[PDB]
C-alpha cells in the first residue's frame, strides 16, 4: 500500500526540495505549475503514475513524449531533471522519479493557490515507456463526454466526479488555439461555431485565434484567473466559457446528467471542490503503482538503470 510517510525517515525534505525548485522556476516561468501537474497526469494515464512518461527514446521503445497527447504540448522535463538532481544528492537512491513527479504535482497546486495536503507514496519506476499506450489512452480535447468517461474508466477512474474534480486542473494553465479552431469556425462539420460555446467569448477566442492564424498561439483555460488554482474554472462552464469541447460538455453534454450537479457545487464551494480535487487526484495517483521491489528507483529519469 502506499504512504504518505513513506520517505520520512529516508529523506524528510524531498517535498522542501520539490516545493523550493519550483518556486525557484515560477520567477522565469509562471506556467510551470501548470505543466508539472499535466506531466504527472499524463504519466498515471499510461501504465500508471511510473514514471514512464520521463523516459526517453531507445533504440528498443519509442518515447511517450511523441504520443499525440505530449508531442509540442507535454513540458518541463528539465525542471523535473533539476529537482531529481537536488534530492538525489540529498538523498543517494531513494525517491523514484515515480513519487517525485506526484509530489511535485501536489506542491505545484499549492503553490498556486490550491489545497495543501501529503500524497501517498512509495511507487516505483518503470523499465520501459509506453508510446502506443499512451495514443490510446490519453484523451483529447474534442473527446464526447461519453469517450472521457471511457478514457477515465479504461485507466481505472469510474467516478463521475474523477472526471470533474480533475478536469479541474484546466482551473490555470494554456491551451494551443489548435485545439479549439473547430469550435470557433467549423464544428462537427457545421460550417458554425459549438453552440455551447457563450457568443460574447466566441468573439474573443476568434480575436485570439483567427482563421489561417498561428495555431500553435497560447490561449488561457481560464479567462477568470489564468494562473490560480481555484474554483473558477466550473463557474466558467456554469456560463458556457469553457475554453475546450471536453471542459464545457461537463455542463452542457446531453449525457451530463450525472455531471452537472458535480460542475454546479465545485462552482459553489471552494471547499467542495479542493476537497473533491485532493481526492479525485489520490484516487489517479494511486493507479497500477510498481511498488515493494517492483522496477527501481530511476538515478536518471529520462534513463533505464543499467
Ligand atoms: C478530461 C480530459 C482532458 C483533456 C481532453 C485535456 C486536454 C488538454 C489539452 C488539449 C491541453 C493543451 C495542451 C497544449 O496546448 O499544449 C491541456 C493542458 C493542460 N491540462 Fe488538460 N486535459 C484533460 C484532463 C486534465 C487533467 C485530469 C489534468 C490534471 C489534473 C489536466 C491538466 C492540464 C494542465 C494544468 C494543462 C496546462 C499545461 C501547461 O500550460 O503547460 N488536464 N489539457
Ligand atoms: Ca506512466
Ligand atoms: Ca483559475
Amino acid at each position: 500500500q502506499l504512504t504518505p510517510t513513506f520517505y520520512d525517515n529516508s529523506c524528510p525534505n524531498v517535498s522542501n526540495i520539490v516545493r523550493d525548485t519550483i518556486v525557484n522556476e515560477l520567477r522565469s516561468d509562471p506556467r510551470i505549475a501548470a505543466s508539472i501537474l499535466r506531466l504527472h497526469f499524463h504519466d498515471c494515464f499510461v501504465n500508471g503514475c511510473d514514471a514512464s512518461i520521463l523516459l526517453d527514446n531507445t533504440t528498443s521503445f519509442r518515447t511517450e513524449k511523441d504520443a499525440f497527447g505530449n508531442a509540442n504540448s507535454a513540458r518541463g522535463f528539465p525542471v523535473i531533471d533539476r529537482m531529481k538532481a537536488a534530492v538525489e544528492s540529498a538523498c543517494p537512491r531513494t525517491v523514484s522519479c515515480a513519487d517525485l513527479l506526484t509530489i511535485a504535482a501536489q506542491q505545484s497546486v499549492t503553490l498556486a493557490g490550491g489545497p495543501s495536503w501529503r500524497v501517498p507514496l512509495g511507487r516505483r519506476d518503470s523499465l520501459q515507456a509506453f508510446l502506443d499506450l499512451a495514443n490510446a489512452n490519453l484523451p483529447a480535447p474534442f473527446f464526447t463526454l461519453p469517450q472521457l468517461k471511457d478514457s477515465f474508466r479504461n485507466v481505472g477512474l469510474n467516478r463521475s466526479s474523477d472526471l470533474v474534480a480533475l478536469s479541474g486542473g484546466h482551473t490555470f494553465g494554456k491551451n494551443q488555439c489548435r485545439f479549439i479552431m473547430d469550435r470557433l469556425y467549423n464544428f462537427s462539420n457545421t460550417g458554425l461555431p459549438d453552440p455551447t460555446l457563450n457568443t460574447t467569448y466566441l468573439q474573443t477566442l476568434r480575436g485570439l485565434c483567427p482563421l489561417n492564424g498561428n495555431l500553435s498561439a497560447l490561449v488561457d483555460f481560464d479567462l477568470r484567473t489564468p494562473t490560480i488554482f481555484d474554483n473558477k474554472y466550473y463557474v466558467n462552464l456554469e456560463e458556457q466559457k469553457g475554453l475546450i469541447q471536453s471542459d464545457q460538455e461537463l455542463f452542457s453534454s446531453p449525457n451530463a446528467t450525472d455531471t452537472i450537479p458535480l460542475v454546479r457545487s465545485f462552482a459553489n464551494s471552494t471547499q467542495t471542490f479542493f476537497n473533491a480535487f485532493v481526492e479525485a487526484m489520490d484516487r489517479m495517483g494511486n493507479i497500477t503503482p510498481l511498488t515493494g521491489t517492483q522496477g527501481q528507483i530511476r538515478l536518471n529519469c529520462r534513463v533505464v538503470n543499467s
